[PDB]
Protein backbone atom coordinates (compact mmCIF):
# COMPACT_ATOMS: atom_id res chain seq x y z
CA UNK A 1 0.00 0.00 0.00
CA UNK A 2 3.08 2.16 -0.56
CA UNK A 3 2.21 6.00 -1.97
CA UNK A 4 5.30 7.59 -3.79
CA UNK A 5 6.48 11.09 -3.59
CA UNK A 6 7.32 12.69 -6.33
CA UNK A 7 11.12 13.02 -6.04
CA UNK A 8 11.37 9.27 -4.62
CA UNK A 9 9.54 8.11 -7.55
CA UNK A 10 12.05 10.33 -10.00
CA UNK A 11 14.90 8.89 -8.38
CA UNK A 12 13.32 4.98 -9.08
CA UNK A 13 12.30 5.82 -12.21
CA UNK A 14 15.30 6.64 -13.53
CA UNK A 15 17.27 3.54 -12.02
CA UNK A 16 15.29 1.63 -13.99
CA UNK A 17 16.08 3.68 -17.03
CA UNK A 18 13.24 5.35 -18.26
CA UNK A 19 14.89 8.85 -18.39
CA UNK A 20 14.80 9.59 -22.24
CA UNK A 21 13.27 6.04 -22.76
CA UNK A 22 12.02 6.31 -26.88
CA UNK A 23 12.79 10.42 -26.48
CA UNK A 24 10.49 10.63 -23.39
CA UNK A 25 12.27 12.81 -20.71
CA UNK A 26 11.77 11.71 -16.93
CA UNK A 27 9.81 14.29 -15.72
CA UNK A 28 6.84 12.56 -18.74
CA UNK A 29 6.92 9.68 -16.93
CA UNK A 30 6.60 11.34 -13.03
CA UNK A 31 3.62 13.52 -14.69
CA UNK A 32 1.75 10.32 -16.12
CA UNK A 33 1.88 8.62 -12.38
CA UNK A 34 0.91 11.52 -10.96
CA UNK A 35 -2.62 11.70 -12.94
CA UNK A 36 -3.02 8.28 -13.14
CA UNK A 37 -3.12 6.86 -9.88
CA UNK A 38 -1.68 9.93 -8.17
CA UNK A 39 1.26 7.94 -7.04
CA UNK A 40 -0.38 4.68 -5.41
CA UNK A 41 1.20 1.55 -6.09
CA UNK A 42 -2.32 0.06 -5.50
CA UNK A 43 -4.88 2.08 -7.55
CA UNK A 44 -7.35 -0.22 -8.89
CA UNK A 45 -9.47 1.22 -11.96
CA UNK A 46 -12.60 -1.39 -12.94
CA UNK A 47 -13.95 -0.90 -15.86
CA UNK A 48 -17.62 -1.96 -17.43
CA UNK A 49 -15.74 -3.48 -20.46
CA UNK A 50 -14.72 -6.25 -18.48
CA UNK A 51 -11.13 -4.97 -18.09
CA UNK A 52 -8.92 -3.15 -15.06
CA UNK A 53 -6.72 -0.45 -15.06
CA UNK A 54 -3.60 -1.71 -12.06
CA UNK A 55 -1.47 0.54 -10.75
CA UNK A 56 0.88 3.24 -10.43
CA UNK A 57 0.61 3.52 -14.42
CA UNK A 58 -2.71 2.20 -14.45
CA UNK A 59 -1.80 -0.42 -16.98
CA UNK A 60 -4.76 -2.13 -18.60
CA UNK A 61 -6.01 -5.55 -18.59
CA UNK A 62 -6.94 -5.87 -22.23
CA UNK A 63 -3.83 -6.14 -24.28
CA UNK A 64 -1.10 -5.22 -21.53
CA UNK A 65 -1.50 -8.31 -18.10
CA UNK A 66 -3.87 -11.08 -17.96
CA UNK A 67 -6.03 -10.81 -14.71
CA UNK A 68 -8.06 -14.06 -15.81
CA UNK A 69 -11.15 -11.66 -16.32
CA UNK A 70 -10.99 -9.58 -19.31
CA UNK A 71 -12.44 -10.60 -22.52
CA UNK A 72 -9.69 -10.51 -25.43
CA UNK A 73 -7.03 -10.77 -23.38
CA UNK A 74 -3.57 -10.40 -25.19
CA UNK A 75 -0.85 -10.32 -22.09
CA UNK A 76 1.77 -8.78 -24.23
CA UNK A 77 3.41 -7.38 -21.24
CA UNK A 78 3.45 -11.67 -20.16
CA UNK A 79 2.39 -11.16 -16.33
CA UNK A 80 -0.07 -10.82 -14.21
CA UNK A 81 -1.90 -8.06 -13.53
CA UNK A 82 -1.02 -8.64 -9.25
CA UNK A 83 2.64 -7.93 -10.49
CA UNK A 84 1.52 -3.93 -11.01
CA UNK A 85 -0.05 -3.79 -7.61
CA UNK A 86 3.88 -3.85 -5.55
CA UNK A 87 5.65 -1.57 -3.86
CA UNK A 88 8.20 -2.16 -5.87
CA UNK A 89 7.86 -0.70 -9.52
CA UNK A 90 9.91 -2.77 -11.70
CA UNK A 91 6.86 -4.99 -13.51
CA UNK A 92 5.17 -1.43 -14.03
CA UNK A 93 8.17 -0.34 -15.60
CA UNK A 94 8.96 -3.17 -17.43
CA UNK A 95 5.83 -3.22 -18.84
CA UNK A 96 5.53 0.83 -19.49
CA UNK A 97 8.50 0.18 -21.59
CA UNK A 98 6.97 -2.55 -23.93
CA UNK A 99 3.89 -0.26 -24.16
CA UNK A 100 5.54 2.58 -25.84
CA UNK A 101 7.61 -0.69 -27.42
CA UNK A 102 5.06 -2.16 -29.74
CA UNK A 103 3.99 0.70 -31.34
CA UNK A 104 2.30 3.28 -28.78
CA UNK A 105 3.71 6.37 -27.69
CA UNK A 106 3.21 7.84 -24.21
CA UNK A 107 -0.27 8.95 -25.87
CA UNK A 108 -1.17 5.34 -24.56
CA UNK A 109 -1.76 6.43 -21.47
CA UNK A 110 -5.09 9.15 -21.43
CA UNK A 111 -3.56 11.19 -18.33
CA UNK A 112 -0.19 11.94 -19.87
CA UNK A 113 -2.41 13.21 -23.72
CA UNK A 114 -4.76 14.79 -21.16
CA UNK A 115 -2.71 16.66 -18.56
CA UNK A 116 0.69 16.53 -19.18
CA UNK A 117 1.93 16.58 -22.90
CA UNK A 118 2.69 20.06 -23.85
CA UNK A 119 3.26 21.09 -20.44
CA UNK A 120 6.67 21.90 -18.54
CA UNK A 121 6.96 18.25 -17.67
CA UNK A 122 10.34 19.50 -16.07
CA UNK A 123 8.76 20.85 -13.10
CA UNK A 124 7.60 17.44 -11.71
CA UNK A 125 11.48 16.48 -11.29
CA UNK A 126 12.30 20.32 -10.32
CA UNK A 127 14.49 20.24 -7.08
CA UNK A 128 14.18 16.24 -6.56
CA UNK A 129 18.27 14.71 -6.22
CA UNK A 130 17.97 12.00 -8.93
Amino acid sequence: GKVFGRCELAAAMKRHGLDNYRGYSLGNWVCAAKFESNFNTQATNRNTDGSTDYGILQINSRWWCNDGRTPGSRNLCNIPCSALLSSDITASVNCAKKIVSDGNGMNAWVAWRNRCKGTDVQAWIRGCRL
